[PDB]
């Protein structure tokens, strides 16, 4: 059987390699697309979809179970179907898959759902057919780490989760990311006695330590029970079958379910990556230039496996621009990581975009930054019995108050930061936002009332 | 009692009054402000802020019986006590008085909570005493219209809906724009059997058409009921003291409550305004130029009696700007009635900033305006029995595209729409929203990747 001639490859079917052959396509290109495992990658079937599916179950949950009442509704819940919401949430994604099926039909890429192997650095084997490109794109994403100490493999990690069909009634989440975070608060709010376990003072290390501030005072009056300074040691599986964490400092804990949202890591292996002669860097992934260039002409590599910035929007916009740039005559064109605006889906949600006041006043000094911020009780909370605060900050430098960080806690924060993330990407000052005239009432207003 | 001297003096305690009123003071003006009502005025009172508290009450309402059953949650209502809506919204109310009397005293603000009536053009009369000032602000806002028809008076107002101490069991609406719009989106999801009266075809026919007919297909599987070419004729108070409310059509409508939202007008009489030389325009707002002047040196008039703009943010910035020119000698300070942003508390929400399509092309010309769209259905609806859709549209004009309109329909529209008011204010064109990384999964991250 000879080898099939195509103008590009696209190694992995997630959020990267689904934007960049659909973008390839539109441009004339020849493309064919591979997937092992199913449609959509991480991001749409154990990722930001079915993520924010139980984001919203668990927002109901705290509607029924801590505001109702005080709004003036006297219910009772009669029973809760976990598999009810695993239905509706699968039902969700099966539908996005089949929208991808009609997007390459429409736009004319290729696919077939099979494991890529390389066979030298422009030519592939799926299926037992070679496939050749000049132009091959490797967007096979990450997995989740698992640690290496005794009883590991009891554990389970976010995709373990997302195969749950109940929620466990005592479970562990060891972690201290933007995942330990999501799925701890979910679990909580969803009625499991829960856990998380942090390795130092605290979660979301890097993020602006007065934001965090916030959600570790919210979490200790509705959320999972945080346990700081907490190093596994060992898993010990019970005759029950329930599981002992037991930490270095020698404390225990017993639940039925302990899940490992402790790092991910590049998906290098197992594909014969080798014989390209593609360079990983200290870290583990696959090194790369502005232009998301391997080491290795005509290999490309983005999305989570080029470790610059995890997020589905960015594996897109990447993507695409490699895409416009191969086939669209646009040797310029490439990814913006600067900037980039994050949510971080936590009860209560955080918002985010560019430098930490910490980050700041370590770059710039603290004679150049300006903070603002604001602090008061979300409309929403502050008339029932479970008051929530919310925080909001402004970081700017220099003489004219360039906005280098916005930062949000609180309900609704996280359908407020993609317009801010507009203005900041445009050279946003101060009196740029005090030129902006107020939405009242809205908790999105405080961001451009600060004084 | 001789005249007492002022530097400045406020007619009006509500958002334009005491927004001027506290800046004047700020800047060493001797000022005297006078209430003859609440202070807060409309917004905190009988306006904004209630309806806010009351639209969140609706969200809980619609989270109970429409939405939790598919996201597993079986939950009966034992009974809805809006009493309790109702103390816990006053309290916030009453905590927001407090806040002002504080502030006044802090600020320097003199008040006297009296009504007060022009003796001459620079010269009030307020519980039998006169005060005089150089400067005197009109800030004395608007009222709601009636309509004179037979048995007018059995319908209540805005105020009288916050006056209501339980939901109808069936309510009649009247009127075509947001506050029609918002009263009627409320009480039906609290329980009202609602019907929504529009003399034309369709409410809100100012707002872009597109994002109007999604309102009304909204409306129409989930709302009140909306009657159109409806024109009131008169209202009966029947025997058993429900009211019908006849038509110019013929139909007729029996209901327990009936409010005019008919429209708002500006406070200008009463309180002698005539010996004061003070023009009105057309319409019966104060006219005024660019710096809120009235065509009589040292009157001003701001907020909603001057017609520009019905807002509290509007008020507010305008009322500080005036006092930043007056006395903090800033001679071009003012405000800036531009791409002012608003959400309207619909179901579901509206959110919308600069012109509509048809504003755009009737201004700039079909060969120069560009439209983007997109539209779904909300990831939180879209799991359920009652999916939900949203619209989102930009309106672009010239080779550049620059953004002369934003509209959004949908859920969580209200906070999405701020951040985006800022990087239109600073020009934004369809290139800085397409450089703008999108936040998934959001519904905000749809108006950043329109193709
Ligand atoms: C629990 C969780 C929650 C998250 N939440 C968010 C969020 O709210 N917002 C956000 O922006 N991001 C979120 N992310 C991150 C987001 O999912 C990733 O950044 C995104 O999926 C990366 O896309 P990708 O195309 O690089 O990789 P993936 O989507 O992982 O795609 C890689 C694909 O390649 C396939 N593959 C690998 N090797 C081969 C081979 N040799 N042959 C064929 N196929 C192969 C895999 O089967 C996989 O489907 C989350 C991630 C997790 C784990
Ligand atoms: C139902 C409803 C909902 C609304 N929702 C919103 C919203 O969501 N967002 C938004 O931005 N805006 C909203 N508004 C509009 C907002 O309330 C007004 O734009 C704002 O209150 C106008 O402020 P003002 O200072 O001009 O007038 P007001 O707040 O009305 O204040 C005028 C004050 O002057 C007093 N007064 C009048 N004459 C005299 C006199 N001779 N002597 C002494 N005192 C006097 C009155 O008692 C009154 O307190 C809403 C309005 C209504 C009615
Ligand atoms: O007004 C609250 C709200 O609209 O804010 C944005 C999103 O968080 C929505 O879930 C939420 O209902
Ligand atoms: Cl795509
Ligand atoms: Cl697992
Ligand atoms: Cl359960
Ligand atoms: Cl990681
Ligand atoms: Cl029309
Ligand atoms: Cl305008
Ligand atoms: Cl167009
Ligand atoms: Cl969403």
């Amino acid at each position: 059987a000879m080898t099939k001639q195509y103008d590009y490859i696209v190694i992995g079917g997630g959020s990267g390699g689904i934007a960049s052959a659909n973008r390839a396509a539109m441009h004339g290109a020849k493309v064919i697309l591979f997937e092992g495992k199913q449609v959509g990658g991480t991001c749409v079937n154990v990722g930001c979809v079915p993520k924010k599916v139980m984001w919203y179950g668990a927002q109901v949950a705290e509607t029924i179970n801590n505001y109702a009442a005080d709004y003036g509704f006297d219910v009772t819940t009669q029973a809760f179907h976990f598999d009810v919401l695993k239905q509706n949430r699968q039902a969700y994604i099966d539908r996005i898959h089949d929208s991808y099926e009609r997007g390459f039909d429409s736009n004319g890429v290729e696919r077939v759902y099979g494991y890529a192997t390389f066979v030298d650095a422009h030519t592939v084997e799926v299926a037992g057919e070679h496939y050749t490109a000049p132009h091959i794109l490797i967007a096979t994403g990450g997995h989740a780490l698992l640690p290496d100490i005794p009883g590991s493999e009891y554990g389970i990690t976010s995709d373990g989760f997302f195969e749950l069909d109940a929620i466990p009634k005592r479970t562990a989440v060891v972690g201290a990311g933007y995942i330990a975070v999501e799925i701890s608060g979910i679990l909580h709010a969803l009625g499991s006695e829960t856990h998380l376990f942090v390795r130092r003072d605290r979660p979301l290390r890097k993020f602006d330590k007065e934001i965090v501030g916030t959600l570790v005072d919210e979490m200790k009056k509705d959320g999972p029970h945080l346990h700081t300074f907490s190093v596994p040691k060992e898993v010990i599986k019970n005759t029950d079958n329930s599981l002992t964490l037991i930490l270095e400092n020698g404390e225990e804990y017993t639940v039925d379910t302990l899940i490992w949202a402790i790092g991910r890591a590049a998906n290098t292996k197992g594909f014969n990556l080798e014989v390209t002669g593609v360079t990983l860097d200290s870290r583990g992934f696959i090194a790369t230039d502005a232009f998301e260039n391997t080491n290795v002409e005509g290999l490309y590599a983005l999305g989570d496996v080029n470790g610059k910035l995890e997020l589905t929007p960015v594996a897109v916009k990447a993507g695409r621009q490699l895409s416009e740039r191969l086939f669209n005559h646009k040797p310029q064109a490439k990814m913006d990581y600067k900037d980039v605006a994050t949510v971080i889906f936590s009860h209560p949600v955080i918002g985010s975009i560019g430098l930490s006041e910490e980050a700041a006043l370590d770059q710039y000094g603290e004679e150049n930054v300006t903070v603002y911020r604001s602090t008061f009780t979300s409309m929403y909370t502050a008339v029932t019995s479970h008051r929530q605060a919310c925080k909001m900050k402004l970081v700017t430098v220099g003489e004219d108050e360039k906005i280098v960080g916005l930062h949000g806690i609180g309900y609704g924060v996280d359908e407020m930061i993609q317009g801010f993330a507009v203005a900041i990407k445009m050279g946003a000052t101060k009196a740029d936002f005090d030129n902006t005239v107020a939405i009242h009432p809205t908790g999105s207003e405080e961001f451009v009332t600060m004084r």
